[PDB]
């Protein structure tokens, strides 16, 4: 699983990502555009609806946020 | 269970809205008006991304777009 693969090492770059935020969320435009500098390549959005055990994505009115999961902080 | 069965529903909704839609496809903005005004409460959108055998959420540019799947 070359796909599974990928999606694990994103769940850890996510990680990183989110512990050092606060209360471990992020606007998705934020997480988006930290992640890129971060990595310097595109981030497959629909790839953090697979992560569905290390975040958890919310809709909220202007934008959703990006989560980590409370036994991942 | 009670779970599969909402599930199943908002199935059978999303297919009734998406069917004659072009390209079988809304933009996100649109298939949540036409559902509120046909449905007459609120879209759980969560729950839409959880019909991965129905449906596929596009991430664009523009905005989100509800497709179904071939089918």
């Amino acid at each position: 699983g070359a796909a599974n693969k990928s999606l694990s090492l994103l769940s850890t770059e996510t990680m990183s990502i989110l512990q050092d935020a606060p209360a471990c969320c992020l606007p998705l435009f934020k997480f988006i555009d930290i992640y890129e500098k971060k990595y310097g390549h595109k981030l497959n959005v629909s790839d953090l609806y697979k992560l569905t055990d290390t975040i958890a994505i919310r809709e909220q009115g202007n934008g959703r946020l990006v989560c980590l999961l409370p036994s991942n902080q």
